[PDB]
């Protein structure tokens, strides 16, 4: 076990943990004690029919959702819904390479986990802890959208509404390559020590490089050209890196990123239907709003629109944001208003 | 001095070298013996009025131009024009960090060179070796386009026609950041040794990582999604890296790449007019066809269209290509026909 203050309640906000027991992974690995970190708001009604699940994204947790997306002034309204965010396996809050007490899967021995494993694990947690057998909606961004897609394909009758924001049901070759460069730059740091480092601070250079890779692909050319980063209260593009992006990624655990990156790379709901993507998305019964971000460079509108065309009864709702993919962080004035408007209309479906 | 077979006439095709003497650089540095590598096709006529200059791009030489762009079936017709490509200072063929006999500027001591320094050096070479004082056309791609823009702003009366392909006159913040990630991944290789390596093979990992960065930003999402690389005779996306892109970049000299990358980052014709880009491009007298590639991710059409609007008498001629920026390599079936049509129309003006 490693000590990283970033993966604590003080930084991420309060959360709970619960073990679902033994989890056999699709790739063949086993997590004997699979425990998950989750945070909730609101109250489950009598029929337990008002639950909303929020999967977390790469390098993220439940934090951004409770801070930016959730509130009585938002669509994700805790006065109406039992809202629960369940942290990804390996994401640093749930059972992960650097926090597991199981030596057989500690650090560099931690097994490959697929999107499918998270969804199975989440289903078990919801049933075990809350007796939730159906979800009012599943809402997630990026990797959270991947998990959202996996939910409505794997358990079609258990989800009534779906909001995959800025993500795809089947990972594309370009996205795969992009994520590979993220992995390569962390592994390139000699402090990484093959994933058996004594502290994340030893991989600071690798993590800083990944941040700069996110600066290049995570926003847009116009974001930088128009200096939209000024609404962060910063005075130079170099400051955006040095005082915001870099400290964020340098706070994270390398093995957590590498694990979740592998999961991200291999996201594919067509595994359920022999590689037939149309057949997989054809299984969807949840009312689905596909919501890409306009300037997203690696989850572009055309990729999400192509998948939306395969989902029966679905709608395409483009989120306009100059900040591209990292608009998920809510760095633009009209981001949350667009999210709230679309989610409200979805929740009325 | 280092021996690298990649930087020879055998690999790049026949060329010559000539010294233009002492060159004082804009950044304050000095190249006492500034010699340039150049390649020609065709014959300069009596009044020296049929000369076309082709600046070279990052990591490239005259090779791709003579192989893909030049011929009697092309607009760049050697039976009509004296076509001369002059290699960038520091590009491995011209005087460079790894080939200079001047120890004071060898390897990590090699000074910062700007686009403006190249254009001054080229003007001198043309005047000195051929008595050329005016150019029928200047044609260049990417960094070659930057040099093209610098030519028509710095020496407005010396260029009759200009064809900046896939490049801008003043570099944008996003492009700067992208190029920074290229430099960082080379510098991250411990074999680089602060630019004092004994062989480029010692920086193989760094060069390979940069190749993968080019895979992510140098094409487009659709290029990979449609597997457009299959018409290159490659059978997997992994092969595109391992069998085409990686061996190419692993053949190159790190100090050459870093030098030309710095040059690329700081390209700015507005230096001539106190930072006023509109005033700089307002000087242009050459008939100019601004030709961005439709899917170019870091020299996007909107960036080039914005600049074309400031150049009097110019036209915007978008090149449609799924391959994005690296469409410059001529990897698409309809690339050269678009280039030829536009250039012929330019040359007929
Ligand atoms: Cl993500
Ligand atoms: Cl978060
Ligand atoms: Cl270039
Ligand atoms: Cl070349
Ligand atoms: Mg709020
Ligand atoms: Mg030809």
């Amino acid at each position: 076990m490693l000590d990283n203050s970033f993966y604590t309640a003080e930084v991420q906000g309060p959360y709970e943990t619960a073990s679902i027991g033994r989890l056999e992974l699709e790739e063949g690995g086993v997590i004997e004690d699979c425990w998950l970190a989750y945070a909730t708001a609101g109250t489950l009604n009598e029929d337990k029919s008002n639950a909303i699940l929020i999967p977390t994204w790469y390098s993220g947790t439940h934090q951004t959702w409770f801070q930016q997306y959730i509130g009585t002034d938002h669509a994700l309204d805790p006065s109406k819904y039992f809202i629960i965010s369940i942290n990804q396996i390996g994401n640093g809050l749930s059972v992960s390479p650097a926090n597991t007490a199981d030596d057989s899967i500690s650090m560099s021995k931690f097994p490959n986990v697929r999107i499918g494993d998270d969804v199975v694990a989440q289903d078990r947690l919801l049933r075990q802890e809350f007796g939730i057998t159906e979800l009012f909606a599943v809402v997630g961004g990026s990797m959270g959208a991947q998990q959202t897609y996996e939910w409505i394909v794997r358990f079609p009758d258990q989800v009534h509404r779906a909001a995959p924001i800025a993500g795809t049901a089947k990972n594309t070759p370009h996205d795969f390559i992009f994520t590979q460069t993220l992995n390569e730059t962390v592994e390139a740091d000699p402090g990484f020590n093959g994933g058996e480092y004594s502290s994340h601070e030893e991989v600071a250079d690798g993590l800083r490089r990944q941040s700069h890779l996110w600066a290049a692909m995570g926003f847009s050319t116009e974001f930088w050209k128009q200096e939209a980063w000024r609404r962060l209260g910063l005075e130079s593009k170099e400051s955006v890196l040095a005082d915001f992006l870099d400290p964020l990624f340098m706070s994270m655990d390398p093995n957590t990123l590498l694990n979740n990156a592998w999961k991200w790379q291999h996201g594919d709901v067509s595994r359920h239907t022999g590689g037939d993507l149309a057949a997989a998305l054809g299984r969807v019964k949840a009312k689905t709003f596909v919501m890409p971000i306009s300037e997203d460079m690696f989850f572009p509108v055309r990729d999400c629109a192509a998948e939306q065309a395969l989902i029966p009864g679905s709608e395409l709702r483009v989120i306009e944001d100059i900040a591209g993919h990292l608009g998920l962080f809510n760095v633009s004035e009209n981001y949350i208003p667009q999210i709230d408007k679309n989610l409200k209309e979805l929740f009325e479906s």
